[PDB]
């Protein structure tokens, strides 16, 4: 009975799943894990995991909330490491992107973002865009988008769109529109 690798550290960011991990000298003995001296109970955003000897903890989408020391142990044997998680900035996967669309038709802009618990906002120049017969918004969880319903030689310009969640750089990508005959 020993750890035959103790828990690692793992630097990441907001807007990533992370796996931490550690190997026992017994096949799949289950351990009991701990955060911040907390039960490490499995819910949902956090899930723990045994191997043939190795040992897991997974957070599903990491919070900079989710930082700090994690332990790993098995009766009188253990190991601890620490998760440092900055707030980056909440960016695209995808980004928009410009789009060519006859008249009578629509335009169907479309992005995907680093973090499940995100929101978005949509542009045409410095105004925002709120649903009236010709934009139209939709959410597919990290997937966002905007139906524009007709595409008159008026209805070209820059578009934007805005991901945003709490205060951590919220980005911003352009997008043109264009009429095609």
């Amino acid at each position: 009975p020993a750890w035959e690798r103790h828990l690692q550290d793992v630097t990441l960011k907001e807007g990533q799943t992370c796996t931490m991990t550690c190997q026992f000298s017994v096949p799949n003995v289950k351990s009991e894990w701990f955060r911040n001296g907390r039960v490490l109970k499995p819910q949902g955003r956090v899930k723990t995991e045994v191997e043939h000897k190795v040992h897991k903890l997974t957070i599903a989408d990491v919070r900079a909330e989710d930082q700090g020391q994690y332990t790993c142990k098995h009766e009188d044997l253990e190991t601890s490491a620490e998760l440092r998680i900055e707030a980056e900035p909440i960016q695209f996967t995808k980004r928009i992107q410009n789009i060519v669309v006859s008249e009578h038709q629509s335009a169907t802009f479309e992005c995907e973002v680093s973090f499940d618990d995100a929101i978005v906002t949509w542009y045409k120049g410095p105004t925002e865009l709120t649903e009236s017969q010709k934009y139209n918004f939709r959410n597919d969880g990290r997937c966002h988008y905007m139906t524009i319903h007709n595409v008159t030689p008026d209805d070209e310009g820059v578009y934007s769109v805005i991901a945003r969640l709490e205060p951590r750089g919220e980005a911003r990508s352009t997008a043109e529109l264009k009429g095609e005959l």
